[PDB]
């Protein structure tokens, strides 16, 4: 019909998940103008006319869309591999966020993933108390921007470094991680990178999973086919570490192995497979059968040792293989202060004491500025470097 | 300005029909970029190959839902333009009848002329005047631009002048309707620059509308325009525009009234006042208008008609219409006892067309057969950009 078509079209223009909604269409034009405004291409008639035809229109567009100078930087609080994360306040709304930056030139310069899509999709739609929420995402010719909620409590690395964690606490944080990963699994994802660095606490002291740069979608059988290893040297599982072209076909059990490494560190004080070098940890992990030993100290309860061992073993025997419910039924979690279905409603072991909306005490000092980072080379001919990052924007068509 | 304001100002721009960043214009820019990149030589670049591979399923579906050419059923060819034919069509779904104009993209690029359609698209779409032919829809593909307009069943004034010896009473009516039609186009801020019977069409009631505006321009601060172009049909073109060969000339809107004087002269005498065999001879007679403008040895033309034709066919600085349009209306030639200006298009027309159906094309002569195969674009080796001058043309109505 003539109306059914006009309707179907209006869906693809509004739906927050359309490949061509207002966010994607306003980006596509913004990408073209950016990737044409070079004197070596201005010699072409069509390009020179097009840029002069849209010059006044495109400068009005960029002044109205969300841009970097809309935010007031307060302090740098994190360093990612591709860009820093800074505590900012929106100049107009006065609201405080944690803004993440991603250098476009850097990611294009050999980072075989285009990973930002998976993290943008989860943090924006997950709608879970265990997942850090993405509020806005925008871009320009240099960086990608991810405006997320600020976690004032800090990461679990900072907590472990300033405390000797007792079992009561370890039980709480391990249980909150288990529910956090089960929520990510329900979305159809294997995390592949579970570690304290990616765990942050809110203003109440409860745990959330920040960063999802290594998340991948499971198939119908619930497995993942990968030819290259992914993760962190200490927390990586035996099957993900030996990932090769011969197969490389693992399930979600690898995530629970990392939770066992996480529990071991909170009690013992060190990683279960520490070494003098980095490549030593590798041999120690592949030989987990004989290398996994607890130090001579009576303070690790029988149950704690049992769970850590139930996680740190071969995939086929490893606990958590028959669903997440057999992990929750474990005796280590058997306590008398909370229940699973009401855990994030109970009072946290360490409640943070904050002075203001911008209290950054739980975050160690960084440097700021660094000068100016070099970006893409000025094109001689049409390169089209913004085409990969088209439609990353999350502003005009957000889900409410 | 607040954040709630900045967000909403942006959101309104995607629905505003006058906006250059409206939803249809943004959809054009993506539709275009896929055409001007999908060549096996440019697939070597991965940023392009990856961009095209993502929007495959998507851009194919977009080009399927939007208004396309096969949505209309062609009934008969009724007109021919420089860049493509104009055909009477019926929309297959709504069953409504329109006159659709076609413009070959490749042709406009080849002739180095792809910046005139904007002025006509803007007027016919927003003019909202009984004197202006209305544009309902405008869409495109990789080959032509499309302009869906209201069909004028009355035919052009050329066909009327060829089948009748136009009496003064009629000439008075049609000249007055042109004067009001041009005054409406002037109020929008435009000088027409191309007033002739070919561009005048009658509706089903027999009243005049200006169709085709492919040479209109926006007037500057003093209400004038500086331009430099060639000459197409110099029979109606004024002295000032002819002296503007280069861009050294600044002319006002009084050039449009000169053409109205040529229009009145033709309706009565029977021929153009400065006609010649060659194109350079027509020009020479226009420049020497003080001596070439004459009248036949038959006093069929009244005193008033002679006066008005002379008041229009003189130097710009003395030409009638310089001191506004009101001094033209006050002229004694128009002094009649049939109508008044403010109610003219409500009176009965001198020639009311007799129609048989919604597709009666009797007032339009049959048109040959173009037959000439349209040439296509050669496969690029770099970025050519043969779609950028045609982004933002698509337009829908409510
Ligand atoms: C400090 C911080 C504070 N508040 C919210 C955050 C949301 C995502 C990431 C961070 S972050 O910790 O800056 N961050 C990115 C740097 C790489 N290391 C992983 C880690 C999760 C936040
Ligand atoms: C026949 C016709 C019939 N109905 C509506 C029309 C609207 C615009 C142009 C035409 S048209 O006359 O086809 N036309 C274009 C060809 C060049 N000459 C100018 C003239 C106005 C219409």
């Amino acid at each position: 019909s003539f109306e059914t078509r006009f309707e179907k079209m209006d869906n693809l223009l509004r739906d927050p998940k359309s490949e061509v909604n207002s966010d994607c269409l306003l980006d596509g034009l913004d990408a073209l103008v950016y990737d044409l405004d070079f004197p070596a291409l201005r010699k072409n008639k069509n390009i020179d006319n097009f840029l002069s035809r849209y010059k006044d229109t495109i400068n009005k567009i960029r002044d109205l869309r969300m841009k970097a100078e809309d935010y007031e930087v307060v302090k740098v609080i994190g360093r990612g591999a591709f860009g820093e994360v800074q505590l900012v306040r929106h100049k107009s709304t006065r609201k405080v966020y944690a803004m993440k930056l991603l250098s476009k030139f850097e990611m294009i310069k050999r980072s075989d993933s285009a990973f930002f899509w998976e993290e943008r999709d989860i943090m924006a739609f997950a709608n879970s108390p265990w997942v850090v929420q993405l509020f806005y995402a925008f871009q320009d010719d240099r960086y990608l921007y991810m405006v997320m909620e600020y976690m004032p409590g800090g990461d679990l690395v900072n907590l472990m470094s300033n405390y000797d964690v007792p079992e009561k606490w370890a039980r709480f944080y391990t249980a909150e991680v288990v529910l956090a990963l089960d929520a990510i699994h329900s979305m159809g994802f294997i995390h592949r990178d579970v570690k304290p660095d990616n765990m942050l606490l809110d203003k109440s002291g409860h745990l959330k999973l920040a960063d999802f740069g290594t998340c991948m979608k499971m198939n119908k059988e619930g497995m993942v086919r990968c030819d290259t290893a992914v993760g962190t040297p200490d927390y990586i599982s035996p099957e993900v570490l030996k990932s090769q072209g011969g197969d490389g076909y693992y399930g979600r059990e690898c995530d629970w192995w990392s939770v066992g490494v996480f529990l071991y560190e909170m009690l013992v004080g060190d990683t279960p497979f520490y070494a003098d070098s980095l490549v030593g940890t590798y041999s120690k992990i592949m030989n987990h059968k004989n290398s996994l030993t607890f130090p001579d100290d009576n303070d690790i309860s029988k149950e704690a040792k049992n769970l850590i061992c139930a996680f740190l073993t071969d995939r086929e025997v490893r606990l958590g293989r028959n669903g997440v419910e057999e992990i929750k039924r474990h005796l280590f979690f058997k306590n008398d202060q909370w229940a699973w279905e009401t855990l994030r409603d109970t009072v946290a072991p360490v409640v943070p004491d904050l002075s203001s909306d911008i209290d950054t005490s739980n975050f160690d000092d960084l440097e700021e500025d660094k000068g100016e980072e070099e970006t893409f080379p000025i094109p001689k001919a049409f390169v089209g470097n913004q085409l990969p990052f088209v439609g990353f924007t999350y502003y005009s068509n957000r889900r409410y």
